[PDB]
């Protein structure tokens, strides 16, 4: 009324529907605590999507608070432009270690959308550089989120996204997601299903011609659409092909790393070893802005000779400050062990979930790691979905409020999405998985009632 | 111990010739304090260019330092997607107050570029919704930076930044930039230069059809070819076609906003109005990543009716740790009346590097504020360019070295161009812009004898 006045005048929120708060709050966010966060009237929220699959060690972590104080003091601010400081050096040496392969070259960023822009620009490069002049295009999933700089936004895969900005960069091309639920072929079949759609990126490849292509852009579990995790032998193949094919394939980690499915890089979850990484978000549990593009030294040979270069960068990719936070986020892991955590609580937050699986609306529960979503649907046997009316009342408006009235942040961009995802912070444990589905249960229960059968 | 091989082995540096560190080790610095930066051995060096044009108030900050932790401590993270935190709120509100006209829009980014992406999307998307959907071209001046995420880089006017990366998103054409030191007509009228300069835009504008065209971009004054300030009239005759055409005019001020000119907004210091402004950079001091996009009213109106959406968003744009920093770095601006202080200081910064004029190898100093460029030639009169053997050996090799070593940082994307920019801390005085003089004397002095006459 004075404050949520205050950003309604002036506060442009991302991915959101302004006219939403013309006659209604904003929904405001002043503290965290833990699994928690609170708003501006004190009420507490478990904070499901830990922000936004970001505070991977939780919130008010008065260790990395004082890990940016003491950077900042030091030096807050200096490029790694042809320049190094210890903090970007040490960093950069880290995750290099915790990389797989000769992944062994880190190319800083602020964000995911900036990382995925850096990929698929030294993708070109290298084929220039290595007498393939013509390989430029690239392969991503249906429905896949990578960003939204315009070249990140070719690669993503929600036309929603993009036709309101097309022309985009050319050479975007896609295939079919994993999304074995709703599989047009060999739902009853996991493993001809990830022959099938790891088989489609080789189909892609031949449609556009292979010496046209550069990469493959691929999460590890995918996020947009609904939580897709990979099917038996897919990431395998792909990878096989990629190979076949003299394409690039590039594990899209931004929500993915950095414990998340219970390891640093989530391609070692699922044993496949891509050519480059791309990762922001949790790198600093989110408490200062870095990601980075993490890059095969045998792709960064030709960079490497002479008078060549990559001409590309960020002012504040590397930050001395989030250089810092980011090293003193890997202690939190190492220290308290949170991937290992991940690992050995994934089969119980799976279970305590899928409980939800007696209730008419519950469809499917799918994940791994601490990354699920939930698919309501109108009838379990048909897999029905909803009207576009039924979006609008039910899932925008009904179920995105139920969920944070009764105490469950869990809603974002997708308010309107028939999934519903959940990616709590590392920390979460027994209490929180049930905390969550006692929640879940109450809500789903009540929206079940909104609907006309 | 030397970090120089780790940095070799692992930290992919931004537009940097990786070679050059094979044999050689990676200048690291480690702190600053005030004005000045210092190395892993203990040298110190002036800081030329605050950073990257960055650290407007100086490093070692306590201020910043303690802003960052105090917030972190609290809430580091929540995205602003639907959700609002206090102090992204507050600095919206701030930074809307600051800038003119209706612009009271503040969509937050991590960097500058994102801050570019931001514009031309939203200018795209502006036009669909008021129902001129072919208009989506941009124009942006010869030799200018804008940026390396695609669409920026299409903005972009270095065909050596975009040439590797080539096809980019159509629609973006260039037009002649304005330095006076090299006009083809009018170099001895700068009122007939700015009309002219002026005049070009609306020629494209023209020649591509006005009801195709979005949006034009500029600097207020133009950083890559050099430091070229505008011409008198020339951003006023810029509006006049921008309106005339239904064009929106898109100020880029990622290096000239928060005191680089002596105004918050540098347009400001020009007297036009944009539709737009993108910052980053000075935003924080550099002390922690944060940029926007800031937006006239006219504009965002169309997108805050009914169920209408702007579907863009960054993880890290309007970072709870960065908008304090950000509200705490300005409250050191109106403290300090750092503004008023480059206004009050630009003459007599300009007039002592005028100085360097009796020097043969000086072709020309130019700038405003406290952003200047020194233009070297092999001669004077004819105003004669490098070779390129002259460029490796004498710019690239001697000059920036010389520069370093002699105690001046001011060279970093730039060690082999004939233009030396300077844009040092906003807190420098005369003994500052004395100190910059008599290094740049030296140096100059030395590398005329590298020159074969």
């Amino acid at each position: 009324k004075d404050l949520s006045r205050t950003a309604y005048d002036h506060l442009w929120m991302h991915f959101t529907r302004m006219s939403s708060y013309e006659s209604a709050p904003v929904p405001t966010i002043v503290r965290g605590e833990g699994t928690y966060i609170f708003d501006d009237q004190g009420r507490r929220y478990l904070d499901g999507l830990a922000g936004l699959f970001v505070v991977q060690a939780g919130h008010g972590r008065t260790e990395l608070a004082e890990a940016a104080s003491k950077q900042a003091q030091d030096l807050a601010f200096f490029p790694i432009w042809s320049y190094a400081h210890p903090k970007a050096v040490e960093l950069a040496e880290r995750l290099a270690h915790e990389a797989p392969g000769d992944l062994n070259k880190v190319f800083f960023t602020t964000g995911g959308g900036e990382a995925v822009e850096t990929a698929w620009k030294l993708a070109k490069q290298y084929f220039k550089l290595t007498g393939k002049p013509t390989k430029h295009k690239v392969i991503s999933r249906a429905v896949a989120y990578h960003g939204t700089p315009q070249g990140a936004l070719s690669i993503t895969g929600l036309p929603a996204l993009k036709a309101p900005f097309e022309p985009l960069v050319p050479g975007a091309h896609k295939v079919p997601n994993t999304n074995i639920y709703r599989a047009p072929l060999f739902g009853d079949d996991p493993e001809a299903f990830g022959r099938w759609a790891a088989d489609q990126i080789e189909q892609q490849i031949l449609f556009e011609g292979p010496e046209t292509v550069a990469a493959v852009f691929l999460e590890p579990v995918q996020n947009a659409g609904g939580c897709f995790p990979p099917p038996p032998g897919y990431f395998q193949r792909v990878r096989e092909i990629c190979d076949q094919y003299d394409v690039l394939l590039v594990s899209d980690e931004v929500i993915c790393a950095f414990g998340r499915l219970g390891t640093t890089f989530a391609c070692d979850k699922f044993g496949y070893v891509p050519d480059m990484i791309t990762c922001a978000k949790g790198m600093t549990s989110g408490y200062s802005p870095i990601g980075a593009c993490i890059i095969s030294d045998r792709l960064a040979e030709p960079f490497y000779q002479g008078d060549n270069t990559f001409l590309h960068g960020y002012t504040f990719g590397g930050h001395p400050v989030s250089s810092a936070v980011a090293l003193a986020n890997l202690d939190i892991f190492d220290r308290e062990g949170l991937n290992q955590h991940v690992l050995d609580n994934e089969g119980t937050f799976f279970a305590t979930l899928q409980k939800l699986h007696d209730l008419p609306i519950v469809g499917d529960v799918r994940g791994n790691g601490f990354f699920y979503g939930i698919e309501l649907v109108k009838d379990k046997a048909t897999k029905e979905t909803f009207t576009e009316e039924e979006t609008e009342r039910v899932l925008y408006g009904f179920l995105s409020k139920a969920l944070f009235d009764n105490g469950l942040y869990c809603r974002a961009d997708d308010r309107g999405d028939p999934v519903i995802q959940l990616a709590p912070p590392l920390i979460s444990d027994q209490s929180t998985f049930d905390e969550i589905e006692g929640i879940l249960r109450t809500v789903l229960t009540e929206a079940w009632t909104k609907l006309h059968h």
